[PDB]
């Protein structure tokens, strides 16, 4: 269901923009960011910009006192436009070319990430500007296993470059915290190990993103999803600094989809509707997140039909819903998703230069 | 993209070299003269039949004045592609619009620079051309998944247009993108013989036009029929209509995919599990995105081609598991900065690319347009 105030708000939109719409909404932003907060106490949280990185998140999300998790130049640009101080930031890709470095440093981000000796020799240039994280995995992508970051830290300390401590990321929407309960537990053990070593001990551990948003399913409430992890974190020496990544849990819920019908046919059995928004714009997730939306239309009456929602490319892997019940539809009618806020928009196309649904900020 | 109006074999590896030291990386390469041969080919292979360049596989602005100075039609689907061809010159009646179902706007936006030729396959479709029965002529899109109306539905559209006193150009179909039995062209056009037919008896207005859409198969790492082969059962039935019927085909991937050679460079590399992982700075969200939305294979090579193979991971730049361009692919040692290189990268490739993480996209570069 949508209020009727909801519903208000949708069609107001409409009429002024057009179709098809992002609805952001700042309030469920800043919601949110402070529910994640109050869910992991002590833990500071480094916006990830990737899922949706719109210079309406970054402005009311700095303003909340958030921090910023940075993947690339593009990024650094964004924050930089909107004033974030780079102290608040850090730059998590593992993989970078030393443009890459050079363009992030130079706005003065000096966080980053490696996971190889090959990447950590790309900082030996660098060596009095950085201090580095090194990403562990226990999916086969990134990461390095408990072994090897053992390897990395000491060549680390040969070569003289400073380690900021550990981070890891079990996987974007993961609706099971003990996944991360394992591995807090894992980079406890590592870095007990770097001290009775000899080695520097490390100061920091990054636990990333992936806390889970509400699809068609409901997921855990965030306070419950972050107790174990809490519990877990406590085991570490109150003098390890934690960070997260979040991206999906604070964007996703904040932007509604808004597309209108473009047309419509009876195709064996099924209304096909046509939509000017699909798998090459907003529902790119369908293809890139293996998502699946709530969907939703304001039109509530009459018998519901079987039904196919289409994107409004020519192709034929451009299907948002191949069999859904709705109602009788009308050219023009409206086609609402719920928690389109993550790998959206950010994952659209040019294709077939349909126009890219605009986003309009809300509560701002 | 950008355009040299200047200046593996010994010669691609230096011109690919060369490119990387002006442009950087990642890069399509664009050889407008691989358009014209693959424009010319198919054209021999079709006798008769005018082809309709389709924009949506590569709606590159020298590919679409390469083509209209080889005497090609253009394909149309949306407003954006109306306005590239407006911009590059195309005169309107060398030109249709194709997509199906279309928003009031699409329509006006089209006749607004003189198209005149659209698609239905519908009624409702159909009624939005009320507005606009002085100016247009429609073909009706038939089929035999997403768009295309039945025979018997198609003489229902036919009929309905005539007591609203909208013209009829024809019947198209779209037999799907690379097909490699030429039989379900064959198969499509002797039904539309007959609706053409049913049509005549019915003492309806004779359709002008057979459009036999796109589809045109070319090789990636799978031998394809050679065109003339392909299309030799295609022209036996296009030769049982009438010879007052112009026939009309709508390539897109047969002229485009050949003609792009795609140049990624090592941004980093470690050894996971038994393979060495290359991460590379173009993927499945830039120029490799057709793995994604095109079910697609690209062969793919080495300038280095050289001494021990080893079992390879190639990688996009993205931080997403999703972006592997290949997996257990077996490569020579491989430096940073060193270049891999795809071929027949021309088709649903940068055109469906995306701005994922801002990551830059490939820069397009175009050789040999005059
Ligand atoms: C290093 C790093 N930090 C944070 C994130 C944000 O994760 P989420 O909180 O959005 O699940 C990510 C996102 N990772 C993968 C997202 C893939 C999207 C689905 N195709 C990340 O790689
Ligand atoms: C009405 C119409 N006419 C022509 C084309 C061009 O077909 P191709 O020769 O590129 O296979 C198309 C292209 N369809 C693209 C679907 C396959 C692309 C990968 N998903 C079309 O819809």
């Amino acid at each position: 269901v949508l209020s009727a105030e909801e519903i208000h708000l949708i069609e107001a939109s409409v009429e002024q923009f057009g179709a098809p719409l992002l609805l952001l909404d700042c309030d469920v932003i800043r919601q949110q960011y402070r529910a994640l907060k109050n869910a992991l106490p002590n833990v500071t949280l480094h916006y990830a910009l990737k899922p949706l990185p719109h210079p309406v998140v970054v402005r009311t999300l700095l303003a909340e006192g958030a921090s910023f998790d940075l993947a690339t130049t593009g990024e650094v640009e964004l924050v930089a436009s909107e004033g974030v101080p780079a102290d608040l930031t850090i730059h998590t890709h593992p993989i970078k070319r030393d443009a890459d470095i050079r363009d992030a440093l130079a706005y003065g981000c000096n966080v980053f990430v490696v996971d190889n000796l090959n990447e950590l020799e790309k900082f030996k240039a660098y060596r009095d500007d950085v201090e580095l994280l090194v990403r562990l995995s226990f999916s086969k992508k990134f990461g390095c296993s408990p072994e090897q970051a053992l390897v990395i830290i000491e060549t680390a300390k040969e070569w003289n470059i400073r380690i900021k401590g550990l981070s890891f990321h079990v996987g974007s929407q993961t609706t099971n915290p003990n996944k991360y309960v394992e591995a807090i537990h894992t980079c406890r053990h590592v870095m007990e190990q770097v001290v009775e070593r000899g080695l520097p001990a490390l100061s920091t551990l990054d636990i990333g993103g992936g806390f889970p948003v509400n699809y068609t399913q409901q997921v855990m409430p965030i306070d419950q999803f972050c107790a174990p992890i809490n519990e877990a974190l406590s085991l570490l020496p109150e003098t390890v600094h934690v960070l997260a990544e979040p991206g999906r849990f604070i964007c996703a819920p904040a932007v509604t989809s808004v597309a209108s019908v473009m047309g419509q046919a009876e195709r064996e059995g099924q209304i096909w509707y046509y939509l000017d928004d699909g798998i090459y714009g907003s529902f790119s997730g369908l293809m890139f997140d293996d998502a699946r939306y709530p969907l939703t239309t304001i039109k509530q009456g009459g018998e519901l039909i079987p039904s196919v929602l289409s994107g409004p490319t020519c192709d034929s892997v451009d299907v948002i819903a191949e069999n859904i019940l709705l109602p009788k539809l009308n050219n023009g009618d409206l086609v609402i998703g719920r928690t389109m806020g993550a790998y959206t928009s950010a994952t659209a196309t040019d294709f077939n230069f349909f126009k890219r649904a605009q986003t309009i900020a809300l509560n701002e």
